């Protein structure tokens, strides 16, 4: 079953990096929207929490908050939703 | 800026269709999500709230509570987040 967002947001701000039991690290962090969509043409705005693990972690972690990025993954419930980062590029 | 959400989900249940004030006919509903996602392979499950909006909302008001549906569209604002379904299809 397909479960895929796409998303070019803004990085609002980041977590200190934490690990999983197994040691697999992870970023928490809050990304910003702002665009339109299609609906009539519709103004769209919104922030969603996001979290990147392992080498996304990683990557997250050396990013300047204000970055804009953009983002491919998948969203799951926190343990509300998440925005899971599998992929990740510039603009 | 791009905001895709595509994913294929079971329809839990569906309210009364409502209209915004120009007439616009909203279909709100909950959706649910079981499958594995890659980031090794995890399970991943969870429900979202939904909406469609205009031919979308008509299609959603006839469609029977259980049917898996392919979704396509874009996250926004409730007024929280809402999956907006702009696309739509069976199975
Ligand atoms: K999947
Ligand atoms: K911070
Ligand atoms: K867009
Ligand atoms: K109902």
């Amino acid at each position: 079953a397909i479960n895929r967002l796409q998303l070019v947001a803004t990085l609002v701000e980041r977590e200190v990096m934490r690990y999983t039991p197994a040691g697999v690290p992870i970023v928490n962090c809050l990304l910003s929207y702002s665009g339109q969509a299609m609906e009539a043409a519709r103004q769209v705005e919104f922030s969603i929490e996001a979290l990147g693990a392992g080498k996304m972690a990683s990557v997250l972690d050396r990013i300047a908050p204000g970055t804009v990025l953009e983002c491919v993954g998948f969203l799951a419930r926190k343990h509300a939703l998440v925005f899971h980062i599998s992929g990740l590029e510039h603009h």
